[PDB]
């Protein structure tokens, strides 16, 4: 009596699940030949215009330091970083002790040296010319004796080929298809809380893979009252992430003229060493219009007193130890940078223009977790600028306790991983399905969003919304990127690359859940009407869940979302009720 | 009417043979954190939940089980699963090195140093090692040469083995894509080829525990109650018959001295690892067996010999040389290789009338292998830190008949080695791959109980009981298919490695396109469920003439196809044009 | 007669052009499976003997020769499969080193050689016996007896694995499901013209994977007279081909026998040279009849007069360098070939505006090819111990234009070579790929026994066509299972060695690429809700802006294929506009079914 069972196909309530992302690129702005070693010739062409709705009554919590995108993406930068390594030939047999002495001039820098080897199996033998700096020669047996690289004794190392280009592109990470994207847009969301003013997307928005370290660059500005998070401040031994409204933006250059020679070794081999220099010589400075740099500052202090109980901040300049870690690590213009950031930390204070960054450049560049490969980049002829805007810094704050109740912080830097953090704090990916459990008492304008938060009704319009999802759930061209007619002739691709990985996974993926709701509908109850209702039984002897229903007019769907955890058992049995009132029905009109 | 109106029929058992591929199912009791230090399985990413399967005792038909496809599929993936692991392994670069081989105190032939004069791959310097070496891994020049070099140089590249793996199997469990089964022969007393009487059907096997094994079969299957060699051509000497054993034999083995671990590096993420050094006690490692079991077992087999094959007289000789690996007992346990001089076990000789203490064995161990088909590929194993002791259950022999001349003694049974082949054959004795066309056309005279159930009555509604196996294809959440929940969650991240996933994918893909390619014929004739679809055609008896009783309960519905559905096809397109003939003249004239 | 409601219609035989990934058959591997090495080289799903080939005689479309899709795609399928059955063989590194020789006498093409190899570990040989030909070494220097490999500047070090051959087998192309391949049976009409008779073809002709200069083997013929294959430009400079109408043939010879000798090299890896020659030797020579080649060679001169009024003709011999496309190219006896043609184009025709008469070619043999489009790579290839004789039909040659005026009345017709491209983009004339749109849209009708193929009703009669749709279906895009699932279960997952060659992750592409079609048009059914059907009528009325055509013309005697290109404009209208009136009566549906 009174049947207590639908499936309600048209419901928005989600699960809390992570799944495969799908790649995406905007290529079609530049369709370069050179490569772009992230972008690999253009993923899938951008939609047009995506849509968003705010959701405004959901609330849910987000800890961005449990989301797997971090993850997932981690391990696909490395890969993508791994792939486009491999096919490019490395530098092998280029590992013997070397002499080397400087360059006429600063302060002894820059270094010539000259070494025997046996590039060719032809038996050659050359004083060999090779211009480097004192950041990747370690010494042997005295200052002045003998030299070898600082990697190679251990790690291994490879010349990258020289046609891809180092610079990073705007991309989309997106989903597939089914479940989607959320986003956090109201601001001091910390990163352990719950959030508000959330609204949902297809694809992130524009994201960019730098790579830098002690600071943060072409990152987001989020142009309201600056805002810092961190995972937690009383556990001492955590980190910073700090987050800056004002667009700082900072030129540095390569200040000298340079060429190109390669040392042919043997068959596909031509290493490409530092050519020449013509003219003088500095060391890249970087002014930063320091005015802003005593302002920016001051707007800190005070959003951080308050968290630390109006109490003395200081800041210092971080210890010794790695140069991928204390030394502001650089890249733009496609060759890296190291930086001493000495001059911007000494600054203590407590309450009542031009500068010259001493910097450095770095060659062959070793992993981050391991002690096994490393990667080198060939030098670029002439000069380079690069100009950037500068948004966010990385702050670790020291352990140890003084006599005087103030804090020490030193700046953070030295992981890949909580880098990319910054990008993704406002977005959390999260499984759709439409399938629901809610019992029936009744008889037996538009929102482009994935959600309506009116839980308290079934059927004013949140039966309605899903009804428009389902349009999502089938898709050909600008609506689904993947079954884009266009595309799919033209990609020909193999699937070798770390796209046809990723890119068929998304696809039979996408297929298969489709059918995986179409199967399971369909032995159960078809979608010709969205509500099953052929007087599907009762529940009442074992459900027991003790409510009416003007409380089910007054409430979300959130015990409606957690019955059938508890109680899956009633789901299964109205798949055997379903197979037991069918087992007598058609074969009676048989026999 | 009488007249032949043809009716589809979504339902029946119709097999085929087929030739597919498989997902793999295990449980996490093992787990421990290891998909990676396990083997080659990945710890067998998918879960195997509960062997609910239900098997079938109706009818007695002809099989001829020996012929299947299972067993090279498994000569294809095991070869392969043991590539994915050394892939990431490093190589031995140096190879043919001089190795000044010696040891002091003369056990004669025992492990030795050789004493590395090599350079290092990075800097140019020369220097001097320590390595302990077994005689089973050197080749020396005229004793005194000093000229010992690894054996298998000359073949190919030699590899480690990347030490943190270990090297115990795991109970599996084959799985069929769905829309397919597994039958099994298991009415007692059966051997081989021929026909069974059992329709016994899985849909997943049972714990099948892959070790590769030598001369005699370890901790597989007993046989039944009874002991029964499996049916092969009995002529032509050149079949290798292998017998199961009722009872269970049990051995335990054992190095007797503990030994260390060393480092020595080589080059960039070159540390390469031998034996350390040895603490005291150096005898050499054996293997106890009672024998007063060992001579009871034996009279039971040859009881099964003469009088299922020639009953005269039987000499158990020794196989004679030849092979490295074929003449003795190439055992594995703990992760560890080892050889066994099985000569001191046949040396009998057996008639009828005049018939009716714990012998130990000295084995030795060896650190290189080889392939077996080919010359290219072979492996090292990290010698491993103490003592290592472990039994095994014997679970079967195998056997080579030999001879040309019989009067001076009628049967030689030498012991047979292995091709690495016969073992998944120990072991897949009795499945077979089935399609299932769900599909199937019968007459019908009005116009317009387990997982196959009833392969000999009607179907009064057994139909609809395949149908739930028919759609549990791609339920993703019912937990008997795959339950793909964990189970798309541990591939999901890892399918990157692709070695075993690219099966599930492969399984996964097939599975859909015989759903679709099942639905599509459903599609078009407009069927769409309903189960039966009954249609409006009058056809011809050209192809079969019968009255309505024999057509309809004293005959079946597997043999009906084969019977007289034939050279037809054009059987479909006769149904097919129907209806659009039907639906123009209902729509845009009617 | 004015209720005017849109149709759907799912089957209308239409075919759009297209590009689409491709899909082997070779049911010759069920024919001879000898090894599989050339079955590693080339790898195939067997089909169904006696396919299905419908001819529609009515539709006439011009035919894109020289701007056509396969050409490119198989072309560097190719280069893949060469690329893939070499990585895991070994390279032969450490021997660019210099080569002492002295001279084998008993000419001077062939040399014996001695220098210093460094093996595996710790042995050095001082006089090892390499046998070398004249065109695989460079000098040094002129007077010095010391040479070089010649290409040893790249990647030379490449050699095949010795126990694969080389042999070419009967592959067909197939498209997946929802694709066709189109066919002219029209009788030779040129390079790029429409033609009139075609046919439906699921799969093609058998095709010899081949590599030929100035030449063509096993290829097609002509039932007519010989034809030839041209463009514009080419009448400018460009190159064009012969077809001749029918087969004339060599049986070209092998020197003596031959010795497979080893040479160890190092840990896995042992090349393989020349050991020993039994008796003296006769170079390679090949016999043709001059009297069929002095019959057909006029026949040439009639096609040039056919073309260029009746003008004479000059046969120069090539030019003045590229020793690549300067002589022969054969692959048979697994051996690399090449011929001068010197003696063969001493010829030039009479101005109408006898000894020996089998003529043999000097001929010789280089053992290190290497590819042409990219400088680096090379391959070297194994000695083949035994005999090498060789015979094959020769079909086809290709022509440059030399274009430009030297006695004002007359022309040069040095042959041409080419590229690899050129070969198949020969025999690939037929040939041409479509998708099918089996959606369709045309307005209702007012009034409310022979066989045909997979396009047998797209030729003519179309209003007539609208019947018998699901032969458009049932095999042509549904049955995906037809020849990618059916015959290849086994022996094609029988040994893929690593699993993944280029052709199953084609075919992994394949199978998907039909199913994300077929969900996906069965998705827009879902949307346009008339689906389990397989025609259906909406509630629209059809606005006369969109064709005010009388009736009688659509359902008796106007193209789909020109119905469709009348509709294409207002197609993103139709399909958005119908859909939303559609989800119109939907939102009053659910007003009429919960309310
Ligand atoms: C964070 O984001 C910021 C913001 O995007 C990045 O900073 C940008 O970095 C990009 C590249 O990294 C800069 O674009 C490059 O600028 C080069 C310098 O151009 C200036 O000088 C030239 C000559 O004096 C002027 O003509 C330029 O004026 C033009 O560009 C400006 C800026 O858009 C326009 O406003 C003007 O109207 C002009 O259109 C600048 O004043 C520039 O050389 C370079 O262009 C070459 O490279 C591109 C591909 O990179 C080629 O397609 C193109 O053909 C050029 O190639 C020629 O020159 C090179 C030079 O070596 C030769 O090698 C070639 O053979 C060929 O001759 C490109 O436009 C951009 O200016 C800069 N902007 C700012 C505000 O910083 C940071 O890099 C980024 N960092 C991180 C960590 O994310
Ligand atoms: C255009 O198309 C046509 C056809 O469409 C092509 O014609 C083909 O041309 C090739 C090349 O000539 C032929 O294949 C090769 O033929 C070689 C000659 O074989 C004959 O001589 C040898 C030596 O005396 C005999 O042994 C042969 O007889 C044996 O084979 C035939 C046929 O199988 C049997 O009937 C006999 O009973 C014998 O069994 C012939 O008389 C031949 O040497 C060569 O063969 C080997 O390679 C395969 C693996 O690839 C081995 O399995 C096989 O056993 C042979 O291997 C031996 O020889 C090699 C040589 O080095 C050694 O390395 C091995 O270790 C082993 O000792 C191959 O068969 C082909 O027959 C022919 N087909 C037709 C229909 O004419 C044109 O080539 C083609 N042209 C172009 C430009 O594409
Ligand atoms: C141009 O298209 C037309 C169709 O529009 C097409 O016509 C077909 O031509 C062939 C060849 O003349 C005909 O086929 C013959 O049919 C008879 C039976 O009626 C068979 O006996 C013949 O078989 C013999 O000859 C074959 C070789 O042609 C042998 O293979 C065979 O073993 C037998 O010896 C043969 O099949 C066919 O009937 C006509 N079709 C119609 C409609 O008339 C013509 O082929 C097309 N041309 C091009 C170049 O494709
Ligand atoms: C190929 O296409 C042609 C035309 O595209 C088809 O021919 C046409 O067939 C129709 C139907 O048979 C003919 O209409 C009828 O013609 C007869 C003869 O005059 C007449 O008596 C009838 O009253 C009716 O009008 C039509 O005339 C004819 N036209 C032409 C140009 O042939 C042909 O059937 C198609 N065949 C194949 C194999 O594709
Ligand atoms: C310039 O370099 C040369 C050669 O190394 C050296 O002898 C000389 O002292 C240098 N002079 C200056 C001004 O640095």
């Amino acid at each position: 009596e009174k049947l207590w069972v639908t499936v309600y196909y048209g419901v928005p309530v989600w699960k809390e699940a992570t799944t495969t992302l799908f790649c995406a690129s905007d290529a079609k702005a530049y369709d370069t030949e050179v490569h772009n070693v992230w972008a690999t010739h253009a993923c899938v062409p951008t939609d047009p215009n995506p849509q968003e709705v705010v959701l405004e009554n959901v609330t849910e919590h987000f800890n961005m330091w449990k989301n797997n995108m971090v993850e997932q993406m981690q391990e696909d930068i490395i890969s993508l970083w791994d792939q486009s390594l491999k096919p490019c030939v490395k530098l092998t047999p280029l590992c013997v002790t070397l002499n080397c002495k400087d360059v006429n001039a600063e302060r002894g820098e820059i270094k010539n040296c000259s070494f025997n080897i046996t590039t060719s199996i032809r038996d050659e033998v050359q004083k060999e010319y090779a211009l480097f700096y004192k950041l990747d020669v370690v010494p042997i047996d005295n200052n002045n004796t003998s030299y070898r690289l600082i990697s190679c004794d251990t790690s291994v190392i490879t010349q990258a080929c020289p046609k891809i280009s180092f610079e990073p592109i705007p991309i989309h990470y997106c989903a597939p298809a089914g479940f989607a994207i959320l986003k956090c847009n109201d601001k001091t969301f910390n990163g352990k809380g719950p959030c508000k003013n959330v609204s949902t997307v297809q694809c992130t928005h524009g994201i960019r893979p730098v790579v830098s370290t002690q600071l943060l660059l072409n990152g987001s500005l989020a142009e309201e009252e600056v805002v810092i998070r961190s995972d937690n401040f009383t556990n001492n031994a955590k980190t910073i992430i700090v987050q800056l409204k004002e667009s700082v933006e900072i030129n540095c250059t390569r200040p000298n003229n340079n060429t190109r020679k390669s040392i042919h070794i043997g068959p596909g081999r031509a290493f490409y060493t530092t050519g020449e220099i013509i003219g003088d010589i500095r060391q890249a400075h970087c002014n930063i219009s320091r005015a802003k740099w005593n302002d920016t500052l001051k707007q800190i202090v005070i959003k951080l007193r308050e968290q630390f109980e109006n109490k003395t901040i200081v800041f210092n300049h971080s210890s010794g130890g790695d140069p991928e870690i204390v030394m502001h690590s650089f890249n733009c213009g496609g060759e890296f940078f190291y930086c001493n950031s000495t001059q911007l930390f000494n600054s203590t204070w407590n309450n009542n223009n031009t500068i010259t960054l001493p910097c450095r450049i770095k060659q062959i560049i070793n992993m981050w977790q391991e002690v096994g490969k490393a990667m080198y980049a060939p030098p670029i002829r002439g000069q380079i600028r690069c100009s950037s805007n500068i948004t966010g810094l990385l702050l670790t704050r020291d352990g140890g306790i003084n006599e005087n109740g103030t804090e020490i912080f030193r700046p953070g830097g030295g992981d890949m991983r909580d880098n990319w953090r910054s990008e993704l704090y406002k977005y959390k990916v999260v499984k759709i399905e439409p399938l629901g459990v809610a019992p029936t008492k009744a008889k037996r304008a538009v929102f482009l969003g994935f959600l309506g938060a009116a839980g308290s009704t079934m059927g004013a319009a949140s039966m309605t919304l899903t009804v428009q999802a389902r349009l999502l759930l089938s898709g050909i061209v600008q609506q689904q990127n993947n079954l884009l007619r266009a595309i799919e002739a033209q990609q020909r691709m193999l699937q070798l690359t770390v796209w046809g990985i990723k890119q068929l996974q998304a696809r039979v993926l996408a297929v298969e859940r489709y059918l995986g709701d179409q199967q399971l509908l369909g032995i159960w109850g078809c979608s010709g009407k969205l509500i099953c209702t052929t007087a599907v039984p009762w529940n009442a002897s074992w459900s027991n869940k003790s409510l009416d229903r003007i409380w089910n007019n007054m409430t979300w769907m959130e015990w409606e979302r957690e019955i059938d955890n508890y109680t899956s058992e009633i789901y299964t049995l109205i798949e055997e009720s379903q197979n037991q009132q069918e087992k007598n029905e058609q074969e009676l009109l048989e026999l």
